DNA sequence: AAAAAAAAAAAAAAAAAAAAAAAAAAAAAAAAAAAACACGTGCCTGGAGACTAGGGAGTAATCCCCTTGGCGGTTAAAACGC
């Protein structure tokens, strides 16, 4: 479970790995979700601020 | 009048299609080491050549013994039938 919490802190988009459960019925938004994506920290905040 | 048990309110907690790259399994040919009937080699014991001389087999004559051939008399053996 410690490895599960560490992995979901790092990457919650890993297939074959149980998704982290948030309080509002959503998956947890990890740091990879903050960076990778069109609306991410790179494309939506550094590329397109 | 004081102690114990059940009921209810409050608080904490788990619950979509497409394409490139890599890993992997079945297969498959190529190439490098241990066996094994017959070939390579040297030795020798047996195969081969020559002379002697003799004794066992072939050849000639004879005969008589053994083998073959015929003719007749019941006749037991064979054949035929029910």
């Amino acid at each position: 479970m410690l490895q599960f919490h560490v992995a979901t802190l790092v990457d919650n988009d890993m297939p074959g790995m149980p998704r982290a459960m948030q309080k509002s019925g959503k998956p947890l938004k990890a740091i990879k979700a903050r960076l990778k994506g069109k609306e991410g920290r790179i494309r939506g905040n550094l590329m397109g601020k």
